[PDB]
C-alpha cells in the first residue's frame, strides 16, 4: 500500500499547562514521522489537544474563566511550547474546532445506525480526573484534598465518584472476541510485548458494554451533543478518539491552519493510523474501546498502538532544560534514557554524563576528527586504497547499520535503534585509534586515504540514522561533511559510499563545538 504513513500523539487535556511528558510524547510521535521522511515517504504527524469534558470544564471553573477562553488560552500554550521544542508536526488538532465536532457526530450517527448504541444507565464508579469508568475491582481507599477518607482509583489514585446516570451505552460486549482475533492475527499491534499480553488478558476476562453519552448537566455542558438528543453529550473520550479520524481528512494550509474537511478518508491516504503514540495510562481506551468504535464503524483499524513508559498526563521544565543543555541534545536525553518502563535517571548528573560521555566524546568527537586540517588535509573525501581486514570488519558494520536501525524504529523502539547507531560509533572510534591517522599524515599518504574515508562514510551514515533525533545537529554535521543535501535523505543515502570521493568539507567555523562538554 503506497499511502501516507500516519503517525499520532495523544490529544493532551488543558486542564493545566505544558510539561515534560506531553513533550515526551509528542516528542516520539515527532520522531517516528521524521525517521519516515528520511526514508522518502509521505508522512503526516499529529498532535493537540482534549478540550472537552467535565474534567476541563471543572479546571476553568477552577479559575473562574469562561471554558471557551480557558481552552483556547492553555492550547495556545501547547502551541508555544511544541513550537519552541522544534518539532515538525504536521497539524495541531483541537477538539472544540467545528470540523472535528463534525466528525464526530457522523461517527456517533454511523454506530447507531449500525445497531451498537442503546440507551441504558451506568452506574458505578468514575475518575473525572481519568475520566474514565472504573469496577468495584479497580478503586480503593484514600484521602481528597483534604485528609478526609475517600475512594481512589487503583490506576492513578486520582478521586473517585459514584454516577447514575441514564446513558447511551455502546454494545463493547459484543466485540470480544473480534478484537480478540484482531490481537492475535497481528501479534505486532501492541508494543511492547508485555503490553500487548495485558490487553488480551482484559479482553480475555470480558467486557462491559461502554457509557459513550452523560447527562448534560454533569459536563457543565461543555461538550458535542449526541445527535438527536441534545440532554445528553457524547462521552469525553468517543470524541476524543475521533482526533485520529478527523486529521485524517483535514486538507492543510501551508501555516498549518485547516482549511478544508474531506467527505472520504481515503481521498488523503492518511486513515487508519500506522501507528499511534501513547502513554500506559491511556491503554484501554486506544486498544480496546477505538478498535471497537472502529470496527461497529465499518472502519480500519491502526497498525500499532506503541505504549511508552510515561504517564502522559501525570522536578523539570523541558524548555528550560533545552536552554541550558541543547535542544537535540534534550531530546537525545530523553530517548536514550528511557525504556517502556519509565525508570529512567533523569538527574542533572546523567544528563551530563550522557552529554559528555555519548554526543561529545563518542560523536562530537569523531566528527572533528575527521574534518580537522591536521588529519584531512586536503579537506575532501579521500579516494580509498585497498582495504584490510580490519577495514572490512568496519564497513560491514557500517553496511548492515541501517537496516537494523530501520528494524528498531519500525517496531518502534528508538532507544534501541539509537544504541545501535552508537555502537557502531564506538567502533569507528576504536578504528580510529587503533590506525593512529594522525601519525599516517606522515608515514602513509595512501594508507590514510583509506582510513579517511572509512571514517567518513561511517559518520555520514551514523548521522543519517540518528537526524530523526539530532535534527539541528545532523544538519551541522553534514555540512562540516561537505555532504550535498540530496545525500541526506533517501534510501539511496543508507549505501555505503553514496557520497563521492572529492566532494569538499564545509568551511570551518572554528569556534567548534558540535556539543560543549559541561560541568
Ligand atoms: C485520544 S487521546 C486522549 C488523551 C487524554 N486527553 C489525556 O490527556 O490523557
Amino acid at each position: 500500500v503506497e499511502k501516507v504513513f500516519f503517525v499520532t500523539s495523544p490529544i493532551y487535556y488543558v486542564n493545566a499547562a505544558p510539561h515534560i511528558g506531553h513533550v515526551y510524547s509528542t516528542l516520539i510521535t515527532d520522531v517516528i514521522g521524521r525517521y519516515h521522511r528520511v526514508k522518502g515517504e509521505r508522512v503526516f504527524a499529529l498532535t493537540g489537544t482534549d478540550e472537552h469534558g467535565q474534567k476541563v470544564a471543572e479546571a476553568a471553573k477552577q479559575k473562574q474563566v469562561s471554558p471557551y477562553d480557558f481552552t483556547t488560552a492553555v492550547a495556545g500554550e501547547f502551541k508555544k511550547c511544541f513550537e519552541q521544542m522544534d518539532y515538525s508536526i504536521d497539524y495541531f488538532i483541537r477538539t472544540t474546532n467545528e470540523q472535528h465536532k463534525a466528525v464526530v457526530k457522523e461517527l456517533w450517527t454511523k454506530l447507531e445506525q449500525k445497531g451498537d448504541i442503546y440507551l441504558g444507565r451506568y452506574e458505578g464508579w468514575y475518575s473525572i480526573s481519568d475520566e474514565s469508568f472504573l469496577t468495584p475491582q479497580n478503586i480503593t481507599d484514600g484521602v481528597d484534598k483534604d485528609g478526609n477518607p475517600c475512594k481512589v482509583s487503583l490506576e492513578s489514585g486520582h478521586v473517585v465518584t459514584w454516577v447514575s446516570e441514564e446513558n447511551y451505552m455502546f454494545r463493547l460486549s459484543a466485540f470480544r472476541e473480534r478484537l480478540l482475533e484482531w490481537y492475535h492475527a497481528n501479534p505486532g499491534c501492541i508494543v511492547p510485548e508485555f503490553r500487548r499480553r495485558e490487553v488480551i488478558r482484559a479482553v480475555e476476562k470480558g467486557l462491559p458494554d461502554l457509557s459513550v453519552s452523560r447527562a448534560r448537566a454533569t459536563l457543565h455542558n461543555w461538550a458535542i451533543p449526541v445527535p438527536g438528543n441534545p440532554d445528553h453529550c457524547v462521552y469525553v473520550w468517543l470524541d476524543a478518539l475521533t482526533n485520529y479520524l478527523t486529521g485524517s481528512r483535514l486538507r492543510v494550509d501551508e501555516s498549518g491552519k485547516e482549511v478544508s474537511l474531506v467527505d472520504d478518508f481515503n481521498e488523503l491516504e492518511r486513515f487508519p493510523a500506522d501507528v499511534h503514540v501513547i502513554g500506559k495510562d491511556i491503554l484501554k481506551f486506544h486498544a480496546i474501546y477505538w478498535p471497537a468504535f472502529l470496527l461497529s464503524a465499518g472502519l480500519p483499524l491502526p497498525k500499532k498502538i506503541v505504549a511508552h513508559g510515561w504517564w502522559t498526563k501525570d522536578v523539570f521544565d523541558p524548555v528550560e532544560k533545552a536552554e541550558e543543555f541543547g535542544y537535540d541534545a534534550l531530546k537525545y536525553f530523553l530517548l536514550r534514557e528511557s525504556g517502556f518502563s519509565d525508570d529512567g535517571d533523569y538527574s542533572d548528573k546523567n544528563m551530563i554524563a550522557r552529554l559528555n560521555g555519548e554526543l561529545a566524546d563518542t560523536l562530537g568527537n569523531l566528527v572533528m576528527r575527521c574534518t580537522s586540517a591536521k588529519i584531512n588535509v586536503n579537506g575532501e573525501w579521500p579516494s580509498p586504497a585497498a582495504y584490510t581486514e580490519e577495514d572490512e570488519s568496519l564497513i560491514q558494520l557500517i553496511k548492515d547499520l541501517p537496516g537494523t536501525a530501520d528494524h528498531y524504529y519500525l517496531i518502534p523502539d528508538i532507544q534501541k535503534a539509537i544504541i545501535a547507531v552508537f555502537d557502531v560509533l564506538r567502533a569507528i572510534n576504536a578504528y580510529v585509534t587503533d590506525m593512529a591517522p594522525w601519525k599516517l599524515v606522515k608515514t602513509d599518504p595512501e594508507r590514510l586515504r583509506t582510513v579517511l574515508y572509512i571514517t567518513l562514510e561511517g559518520v555520514r551514515v551514523t548521522t543519517l540514522l540518528l537526524s530523526p533525533i539530532l535534527p539541528r545537529k545532523s544538519v551541522v554535521i553534514f555540512d562540516m561533511l561537505g555532504v550535498p543535501e540530496v545525500h541526506r535523505k533517501g534510501i539511496e543515502n543508507f549505501e555505503f559510499g553514496a557520497v563521492p570521493p572529492g566532494t569538499r568539507l564545509g568551511p570551518a567555523v572554528e569556534g567548534e563545538v558540535l556539543f560543549s562538554k559541561r560541568s
